[PDB]
């Protein structure tokens, strides 16, 4: 699915992202945005063996299990084709346990290098909700 900016807004707040760990909904807009542009779909393949899954690219290295990624974990106890689902349910519940493992929405290169510090609120702006 790829979502519209307010529809997704809306998806995040409804599984209880906005403001998890003081992250308002626009920072979680904002990661999708950059990361997969709003579509659960999207798949990417990093350098090292390990791909990141769906609207917030969550990296088989750590967090899910696509059992081609030698030695790496599995944090949320989830297959990775969980987190490509139209329903955001899987990658939220991962997110939140990304976003609590110390660095906060750093752990999200293009949040850091394209949200962090910006008008976050833009991404929300006019949505109902
Ligand atoms: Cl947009
Ligand atoms: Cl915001
Ligand atoms: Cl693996
Ligand atoms: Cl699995
Ligand atoms: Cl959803
Ligand atoms: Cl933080
Ligand atoms: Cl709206
Ligand atoms: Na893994």
């Amino acid at each position: 699915k790829v979502f519209g900016r307010c529809e997704l807004a809306a998806a995040m707040k409804r599984h209880g992202l906005d403001n998890y760990r003081g992250y308002s909904l626009g920072n979680w807009v904002c990661a999708a945005k950059f990361e997969s542009n709003f579509n659960t779909q999207a798949t990417n393949r990093n350098t090292d063996g390990s791909t990141d899954y769906g609207i917030l690219q969550i990296n088989s290295r750590w967090w899910c299990n696509d059992g081609r990624t030698p030695g790496s974990r599995n944090l949320c106890n989830i297959p990775c084709s969980a987190l490509l689902s139209s329903d955001i349910t899987a990658s939220v519940n991962c997110a939140k346990k990304i976003v609590s493992d110390g660095n906060g929405m750093n752990a999200w290169v293009a949040w850091r290098n394209r949200c962090k510090g910006t008008d976050v609120q833009a991404w929300i702006r006019g949505c109902r909700l």
